């Protein structure tokens, strides 16, 4: 339900203002990152829309294409997304994740199984209109089985909205579940992820907790963490995002800077796409679900001007 993100409107609000800063910045010899990630974070993207905006119509410039020609690395990633206005994030995010060889069936997950309806319709509707394609299409070449369909499902938007309580039904569906979840989720695959993909979340959290009591535990139990194959990984992505979203998205950071190296890609998607809907609850449940400051940790995994911006958008200290 309600949530807060990490970024909000600023105030004063004055895009010409913001536009020569950014320009004067940027212009000249030298290039001043510290003004313009100040800039780009303390501001929302229907802000660094407009500062755009304003920053062409006195210029005769690109802002965008200006940030790319003076910023490189991952700062410059970083802040040539938060630019990327917020409509076309997903689609965009999808697109160079099916373009090419190589497909990133990870993205793919993420995005479909947290994103709501009129998220998805909106997905769907850019996809269109600006690549002029079909998400599903471009998504059902690249993907292939169970795990087509359950993309497929999804992509519908279609999810049973809440409401009453069907005993017998979330009764059903756990036994339904349960049974092809001891069959390592390969038995009647066509079932569960009718169940997993269209049921209703407040449906879905009850079957969760009685499938608890049928089998004495989590349903997240059966499908294994790392291995697996796509369709575990995406099952286990809708799961999560049934439970609590923001404990998906603390989860997926988390597993971005443990261990070898970092996901720098994921950690720019997470705290981007999420930075104006509920990253302030992510960092909240990141604490509460690993005994661990979440900001702390990109403090301790990046540096630079890239962190600089990232610790910004996670909320300060
Ligand atoms: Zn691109
Ligand atoms: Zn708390």
């Amino acid at each position: 339900k309600y949530t807060r993100g990490t970024v909000t409107a600023f105030s004063p609000f004055d895009a010409r203002a913001d536009a020569e800063a950014l320009r004067k910045a940027m212009k000249g010899m030298g290039t001043d990152e510290e003004t313009i990630l100040k800039i780009l974070t303390s501001r929302n993207n229907a802000q660094r829309q407009e500062i755009a905006s304003a920053f062409k119509t006195l210029f005769g410039r690109d802002l965008v294409d200006d940030l790319k020609s003076e910023l490189t690395g991952k700062f410059e990633t970083l802040m040539v997304s938060l630019m990327r206005p917020a409509r076309i994030f997903d689609a965009h995010a999808l697109k160079h994740a099916i373009k090419g060889a190589g497909t990133n069936e990870k993205v793919l997950t993420e995005i479909l199984a947290s994103r709501t309806p009129a998220e998805v319709q909106n997905i769907k509707q850019v996809y269109m209109q600006e690549y002029e394609a079909n998400l599903e299409d471009k998504i059902t070449g690249e993907t292939s089985g169970h795990f087509q369909r359950l993309l497929v499902v999804l992509l519908q938007a279609n999810r049973d909205p809440d409401g009453r309580v069907d005993e017998a039904l979330v009764e059903k569906d756990a036994q339904v579940l349960f049974r092809a979840g001891e069959l390592k989720w390969g038995t009647d695959e066509e079932t569960f992820i009718t169940i997993l993909g269209t049921r209703s979340v407040s449906h879905l959290r009850r079957v969760f907790d009685k499938y608890m009591t049928i089998s004495g535990f989590q349903i997240e139990e059966t499908i294994d963490r790392e291995t697996s194959g796509d369709l575990e990984k995406l099952l286990l992505a809708v799961v999560k995002c049934i439970r609590s979203v923001p404990a998906y998205f603390a989860e997926t950071l988390y597993y971005s800077m443990k261990g070898a190296g970092t996901d720098d890609d994921t950690l720019i998607r997470v705290m981007v796409s999420r930075s104006e809907i509920d990253l302030l609850d992510i960092r909240h449940e990141f604490r509460k679900n690993f005994a661990k400051s979440l900001y702390q940790m990109i403090q301790k995994d990046t540096s630079g001007d890239y962190r600089k911006a990232l610790l910004l958008l996670c909320g300060g200290d």
